[PDB]
């Protein structure tokens, strides 16, 4: 027994579950960024960048706030603000205010019309927590939330989070003697780790290598938590792997643990 790995399961959901209560609040911010956008009149871009920012000024663990809007969609004066400060080309209200570089600046969003923040939302007229990807020097996901305008789609509102500040967190916990975690988007890309921050982000399940990752893999795009055996990557030492759906976007928590440790686990109850 075999109630180790029982209870290898409870912390792994535990965990999984407190990281839900931070992005259920993030993606909440971003539907209410919305709903409000959808009842909103007015129309004045000043206005509304003041909620972005006083939004990110108040909530300080979010990389930035958003708004995006289709041609026009906002205020009918899109050729008006054309260049002018937070603005492109295009004059498209989309506004995006960001801690970047320490400096919390505000500036026009980059590939709105072909990153998924954007086109996701589009395409699905549904709430969005984003893959992670790197946009333009940082790897952050994003919070993304449809404005319906009357049926129709007039843009996106959202908020962004940075792996770095996941990885952060993450890699604080521990269990066993050798054993710790790390955090997976739902198609299993690699979002904190303890000693090799260059896998952050580069890569997935699939080149830790083995084929019964590419299982796990499968169980974590539905939100199905399990548990694999594994080498550990860099030492040849079976590890087993506890993934437990983290439930909002269906990102996983895997717990690492050294499949000795739990040998030594169950020795540990003789008398
Ligand atoms: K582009």
């Amino acid at each position: 027994e075999k109630l180790a790995y029982q209870q290898s399961v409870e912390m792994a959901s535990n965990y999984a579950n407190q990281f839900d209560a931070d992005m259920k609040a993030n993606l909440a911010i971003a539907r209410t960024i919305s709903t409000t956008m959808e009842s909103y009149e007015t129309a004045d871009r000043d206005e509304a960048l003041l909620i972005l920012e006083n939004l990110l000024r108040d909530n300080p663990h979010l990389l930035g706030t958003y708004v995006a809007f289709e041609p026009d969609a906002f205020d009918g004066k899109d050729a008006e603000y054309t260049n002018s400060p937070a603005h492109d080309g295009t004059g498209r209200f989309v506004p995006y205010w960001n801690k970047m570089n320490g400096t919390a600046s505000v500036a026009p969003l980059l590939h709105y019309d072909s990153s998924d923040y954007y086109q996701l939302p589009k395409a699905t007229e549904k709430d969005v927590l984003t893959e992670p990807y790197f946009y333009e020097g940082v790897f952050m996901v994003s919070y993304v939330s449809p404005i319906m305008k009357e049926g129709e789609f007039a843009g996106i509102g959202g908020v962004d989070v940075s792996l770095e500040y996941v990885d952060e967190v993450v890699s604080k916990v521990r269990t066993f003697d050798t054993g710790y975690a790390f955090m997976v988007s739902n198609s299993g890309v690699i979002l904190s780790h303890p000693t090799h921050k260059d896998w952050i982000g580069k890569k997935d399940l699939y080149d830790f290598g083995g084929e019964e990752l590419e299982k796990a893999s499968r169980d974590i795009k539905n939100g199905i938590g399990g548990h694999l055996e594994t080498a550990d990557p860099t030492t040849g030492k079976t590890v087993i792997l506890f993934y437990e759906p983290v439930e909002t976007g269906d990102f996983a928590f895997v717990l690492v643990v050294p499949k000795e440790e739990m040998l030594a686990g169950v020795a540990d109850l003789r008398e």
